[PDB]
């Protein structure tokens, strides 16, 4: 769901910055959706950012869809040994009511 | 969704223990659903546990539903000042195919 919507990826900056990006993005008249994405330890922070937004605008911003997934990352030793690890990810789509009211 | 299903709450034990609980629980003939729950920093770990399970049984265990929420926790100073903070949570319902095959 929410294919094409702009994306806010949770990085090193303070959760406060991503909340601002989410809100600023959603305040645009022609944009009613924004997806928040994160991997690994940042997943908790993605949820925090979304919950701050949800609780501030509990009446017009809904969590439309959530998906979790994981990626297999691998490296090869020079002698041909494969070493792998999985990294989890989360994607949360937030949708604002029609426009406002 | 998945009302009534048994619950695996992600705590201090190693993610490996919760994966075992999830699988052991799902291996029961009459139980096709299990909800994984976590709050705060443990949310990343809930996702990891679920992804380990999902990738090991990618063909018969599906993520049926996911919800995130947050709780307002508060304490009162003896002089009447309220101090609050929000704690995020996640609930993931895993469902196994009919029985097996």
């Amino acid at each position: 769901a929410c294919e094409g919507a702009p994306e806010v990826r949770i990085g090193r900056k303070p959760v406060m910055n991503y909340v601002l990006a989410i809100l600023t993005t959603l305040m645009e008249q022609g944009t009613n959706q924004v997806v928040v994405k994160a991997r690994g330890r940042n997943i908790n922070r993605a949820v925090d950012a979304v919950e701050i937004v949800r609780k501030r605008f509990a009446k017009n911003i809904e969590i439309k869809d959530i998906k979790i997934d994981s990626q297999e990352i691998e490296v090869q030793t020079p002698e041909g040994q494969t070493r792998t690890r999985r990294v989890s990810s989360i994607e949360i789509c937030l949708e604002k009511a029609g426009e406002s009211a």
